[PDB]
């Protein structure tokens, strides 16, 4: 019994973190086979943050300008390059601790584990959701950049995030490992705002099933409702629309608990409208949207 | 910026995790040097859960009655002794993945990272507090037993918890690695009442200092108070006493934020008396007591 924000074991990813340096600029990198990945803004200096030309800045520097320094060792650069917003620093020495890995671009609402690193040292691990506005509510300090988000699928590490920057609002923005930003963000010191942070409705329903499964089921109501009726309520409270896929994806939890999806939607409508009258669900004063239906099965079944 | 329930990288602990079978019963062990630690209740059937005798059950068993499996590998058991509520199985092989480690007994209000394990396989990692009533609100399913809690210090792992059982309330009971239960709990299937759990006052205070450090300043009032005046309100709302050591520990934060500990003490009292009014601090609509003053400093500096 019990239910917690659980990350994946960070072992396999600890052995992939490296320190990368260009002049005063020192940040984290990911070392997989004969390639080191980091954010391209390692080549930028405080003079060229307002409006950098990354092609042009890369020209200034060459293979030997990159201090790819791995746990007190040194690595030789055999051919750098630029993939959108990340550098592929080709090393001679392949990483012997390379897990079976894959690069994925995760959809908004999907969760992942972050290994927060400073100077290439695994510093801490926490679970995160890709917000609908393509930000993450993380925990990052200066030199965090290059810290990675990953999901472990058996023996296969699926890297989905590389941390780049914090926005004026204090939330965080990054890229897949092919260097494409999530959301409309760019790697320059400009006025950037995230859109409306809507609530991930399908995740909140997963978490309620999770609560029932623990025996914390006071909120269960004597009502029902419809997708259309529920969505009109959802929109008013800036909850993501609930689609039929999202009803189907909640299939397994509907099965065990014996409580239909719409009745769970019916119980959620009340809590949105009536608040929680000072009560709690799984020791939480508010509705948690940072657990996918997969995350709940994983933890409530093995 | 930003502030989260963070755990320590689990990698140095993953290499210490092993499976232990004895009869039908399977759980997790901790393989450090040539010793494998696990909960001693691995020797008990469904017929000896109410009231087992762990001396008259151990006696009946021998080295080869114990399967120790490290990943896909098998370990030769050449010894078995009982220390309080842990088994210590001597094996033919030093774990070459053994980190520099320590066994520490941890105090209530203290936090640690747990690596939840099933059949010797690291399944997940989360930060967890030793609660006043010596329970933990963890996440553990059948076969989670022998999963361990730990703090990490540069390269030196501090083992503090081993999980043993779930109480009929859903909260969890375990030992230090020397086999002594935190709290009055016993490894059998009897009526066992968790003490009434208080709030970890000093931790809530460090949480507010974190909030302030992120820019959340709305709960800061014009008032001040005293250790005694505050402690009176503390005991009232089932909050642990605040002590001078507690105030000393909070200094680094106090100095950083410019807010003297007794001023933050005053602000806390006004949230306790007035409630939070639907308002939120660091994304939380109730007061968080599961970050220590160390946890904040690590995460905020
Ligand atoms: C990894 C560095 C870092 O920690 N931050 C950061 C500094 C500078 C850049 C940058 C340099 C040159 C060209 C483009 C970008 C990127 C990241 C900071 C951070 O994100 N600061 C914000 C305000 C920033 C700086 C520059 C451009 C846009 C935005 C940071 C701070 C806290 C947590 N994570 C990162
Ligand atoms: C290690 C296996 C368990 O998960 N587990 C357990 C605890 C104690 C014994 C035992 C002790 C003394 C003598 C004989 C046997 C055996 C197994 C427990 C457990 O059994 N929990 C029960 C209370 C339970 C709760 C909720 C749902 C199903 C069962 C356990 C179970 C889950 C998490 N941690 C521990």
């Amino acid at each position: 019994s019990g239910f917690r924000k659980m990350a994946f074991p960070s072992g396999k990813v600890e052995g992939c973190m490296v320190q990368v340096t260009c002049g005063t600029t020192t940040l984290n990198g990911l070392w997989l086979d004969d390639v080191v990945y980091c954010p391209r803004h390692v080549i930028c200096t405080s003079e060229d943050m307002l409006n950098p030309n990354y092609e042009d800045l890369l020209i200034r520097k060459s293979n030997h300008n990159f201090l790819v320094q791995a746990g007190n060792v040194q690595l030789r650069v055999i051919g750098h390059s630029m993939q959108n917003c990340v550098l592929k620093l080709k090393v001679d020495t392949a990483n012997p601790k390379t897990p079976k890995y894959k690069f994925v671009r995760i959809q908004p609402g999907q969760t992942f584990s972050v290994l927060a690193c400073y100077n290439g040292s695994p510093s801490g691990v926490y679970q995160c959701a890709m917000r609908p506005n393509f930000t993450i509510k993380g925990s990052f300090l200066n030199g965090s950049c290059g810290s990675v988000g990953f999901n472990i699928d058996y023996d296969c590490v699926s890297f989905c995030y590389m941390h780049h920057m914090e926005l004026p609002t204090g939330v965080h923005a990054g890229t897949d490992l092919e260097g494409n930003f999530y959301g409309p963000f760019v790697d320059r010191q400009t006025a950037q705002a995230a859109g409306t942070d809507t609530t991930i409705t399908v995740n909140v329903l997963a978490w309620l099933y999770a609560a029932v499964i623990n025996g914390d089921r006071w909120f269960l109501n004597r009502f029902t409702t419809t997708l259309n009726d529920f969505n009109l309520v959802a929109m008013k409270y800036n909850y993501e629309p609930l689609t039929q896929d999202h009803v189907d994806i909640l299939g397994p939890l509907s099965a065990q608990t014996g409580i239909a999806v719409l009745d769970m939607c019916a119980s959620l409508k009340e809590l949105l409208q009536n608040g929680m009258n000072g009560r709690t669900i799984l020791g939480s004063a508010l509705l948690e949207d940072e657990f996918t239906p997969f995350d709940v099965v994983r933890q409530c079944s093995g």
